[PDB]
């Protein structure tokens, strides 16, 4: 249980996060899918003091898709809640930002949503 | 220089003040305009420290978990946007404010929009 | 003539669906299983050459959650994509729009995703 | 309020009626005005809306096929119409392309549009 570990996303990356006891969130990130190698640095808040009525815990992150090998221009943020439960989950929506010129800023922003669990798809 | 650190201006009467550091990380807080503790939350995020150069923005986002010593919404909202710099900076940004809810009310658990940010707002002598 | 039919979502949610030949999609959602009184019109649009390389045939719908017995003054829009073949689906991601006062537009606008079925639960 | 021609932020041209149903239909195109830029869409609006000073919830969608182009893609814009002395309609939109469902997670992009019965400036 709880946010701190390793968790898996529907396309097997993989997010090694910290919650530590100020709200703060920090750890890498190793994405399955784009122009990304190895780990990225993430920063992010959650939620330390949740409500106690059986609601998931709030939480957010960035990925700015630059490291010391590669660098797409680019930044996720995936909102979201976690949830205990039999298997803990972290239920995400997110959003990917390239910067562009102004005149393609109209597809600057990719939409999805990810879903997290400490075991890996196949 | 990335541009960014200091302080801007939403479209609505928010205020945030934000540093950029060289290692990619932005830290700072998010306010109201009238800028009183309660309606002040911590921030972080990430930044790119090494832009496109050709013509492109900054690519960036962050969060504020809405939880500060005084009060909690037990919601957390994450900005996705990118920095344009010039004459009109500004930082453009869309938003996901995610509360924790139950499972059955998962599917209203998330609101969607956008903000402007910019340098200066209006202000007026007493 | 893969989406013509009937989908379920997770949620109890139940729609017929009718895809023209000139790209319209026209039809009834059913809010909730077993109420006459939870079914709206449905009107979209989806692309009628889609592409045979494996890629699926996007698409979109809106209701407006009004009907002859219920006004929640608000309207979803679903965009998304249909996958065929024997374990068809619709994936989409869908915003809710109230209708609200200029003071709580920012809250006007939920976000989400959502996948239908053929076969149901 | 909402039956008219509409303009968007980037010029786009949104030519709508709001049928006694709920019904949107219409076309929406380009600045430049030329046929291969115009294509169909549909939709629906809440035909009875609040009387609290409210906006009109509304939603529509475009394939972006039309007999000239395809590409393979759609959007749905969400959103509300604000009446009043300058008539205004705010959205939020979702387009998604025909992906892979591997290649899914980047099939839909987001963004806000805003629409006035003036051209932008």
């Amino acid at each position: 249980a709880g946010i701190t570990g390793t968790w898996y996303n529907q396309l097997g990356s993989t997010f090694i996060v910290t919650a530590g006891a100020d709200g703060a969130l920090t750890g890498t990130y190793e994405s399955a899918v784009g122009n990304a190698e190895s780990r990225y640095v993430l920063t992010g808040r959650y939620d330390s003091a949740p409500a106690t009525d059986g609601s998931g815990t709030a939480l957010g992150w960035t990925v700015a898709w630059k490291n010391n090998y590669r660098n797409a221009h680019s930044a996720t943020t995936w909102s979201g809640q976690y949830v205990g439960g039999a298997e803990a989950r972290i239920n995400t929506q997110w959003l990917l930002t390239s910067g562009t010129t102004e005149a393609n800023a109209w597809k600057s922003t990719l939409v999805g949503h990810d879903t997290f669990t400490k075991v890996k798809p196949s």
